[PDB]
């Protein structure tokens, strides 16, 4: 039994079966709790769940085929299974919080993509949309161990540590030294000789992050608001090391809208980038152009984080969920629509030892094991 809780925006039933549009307090999801979820992932007004059986369920806005259920208009208000993937064991779904396309990675290392096909982010040597998932033929020969999607590009990394990016080339987010759109996965040759073990992709004029098995964090792409983490606002189409995070023990990296977040093995959260609407968690809405420790969580061992467009969630080792950022749609889970300028204990989860959070554009998810 895996207890799942949702809140935030529900205008397109992306919360999976709640009445109302601004769910302001976490709410037990009967649909999602029944599935026995291993992962929940949130896209643009969309929700995905990977069950312990390896199946995938989707709900939310159907526009652009973002749900992979064979339709490209309307809404799916009850989680439905992505039967295209029924004969595979899916281990993970990657979607950006402001995303209209996604990928699924199977346990044997095959990768499927579906949704909006603009700028080639699906990886099928085209710009076609895909209403149902399709095997990224280009990666058949590679054992893929992780995936990430931005709003306009996608990434996959192999067991050996090589990183592939593809999709919209503009502002250098792909990391190949030019700004050329890539319609098929292309290997980031600069990161060879580093074992890349995780990657994260942003939205709109986007950055990209990579993490190596030695703790090194790399960033590239759009530089606006200092989201690349090296000060100023200069973009870069070549992966550059974020010197400040070296030796910190970074173990997870995420990209919200125009900002970056890192979590360390010892439990520290670092954020940087665009500060508007308090998405960084430092108590003010100024930009932060090199990574800064989120002081409001000092002394709380954070074990899992998730980022939406303008909000963050962090789980403590004791099962408490802290949120910060914008609250126009109740995604803070403080029972109001008041912004959390600093990390704030989420309401209505006491007694529930939460181990995982996820976010979509303006909604939130917490669940147990």
């Amino acid at each position: 039994r895996t207890k799942v809780f949702v809140w935030g925006l529900n205008d397109k039933d992306q919360l999976g079966g709640l009445k109302g549009s601004k769910i302001k307090v976490p709410s037990f999801s009967e649909t999602l709790s029944a599935l026995n979820v291993v992962q929940v992932a949130g896209g643009s007004k969309s929700l995905f769940a990977v069950t312990v059986e390896g199946k995938v369920y989707a709900c939310g806005e159907a526009t652009n085929g973002r749900l992979g259920l064979g339709i490209s208009s309307g809404t799916v208000p009850i989680p439905r299974q992505i039967t295209a993937l029924s004969s595979y064991v899916v281990k993970k779904v990657a979607v950006h919080s402001g995303g209209r396309h996604a990928t699924a990675l199977t346990v044997d290392g095959k990768v499927f993509s579906w949704g909006e096909g603009d700028d080639g982010k699906l990886g099928h040597f085209s710009r076609m949309n895909c209403d149902k998932p399709r095997l990224i033929e280009a990666l058949k020969t590679k054992r893929i161990r992780d995936i990430a999607c931005g709003s306009s590009h996608s990434a996959a990394l192999t067991s050996s540590g090589e990183l592939y990016t593809w999709g919209l080339g503009e502002y250098g987010r792909l990391g190949h030294g030019d700004n050329t759109t890539q319609l098929k996965p292309k290997m980031v040759k600069v990161l060879l000789g580093h074992r890349v073990i995780q990657v994260a992709c942003g939205s709109r004029d986007a950055q990209t992050l990579a993490l190596t098995d030695e703790g090194l964090v790399f960033s590239w792409g759009d530089g606006d608001f200092g989201k690349l983490g090296r000060g100023g606002s200069e973009g870069c189409n070549i992966p550059q090391n974020i010197e400040r995070l070296n030796g910190q023990g970074v173990c997870q990296i995420e990209c919200g809208a125009q900002f970056s977040l890192a979590l360390t093995k010892s439990g520290v959260v670092w954020t940087w980038g665009k500060g508007d609407y308090f998405r960084l968690g430092h108590g003010s809405d100024v930009h932060v152009r090199k990574p800064q420790v989120v002081e409001g969580l000092r002394g709380k061992k954070i074990v899992h984080v998730a980022v939406g467009a303008l909000h963050c969630l962090a789980v403590t080792d004791s099962g408490q969920v802290y949120a910060w950022g914008d609250n126009d749609h109740g995604q803070q889970g403080n029972g109001t629509t008041t912004v959390n300028r600093k990390p704030t204990l989420v309401q209505g989860l006491e007694g529930q030892k939460i181990t995982r959070v996820a976010c979509g554009s303006s909604h939130s998810v917490a669940w147990t094991t």
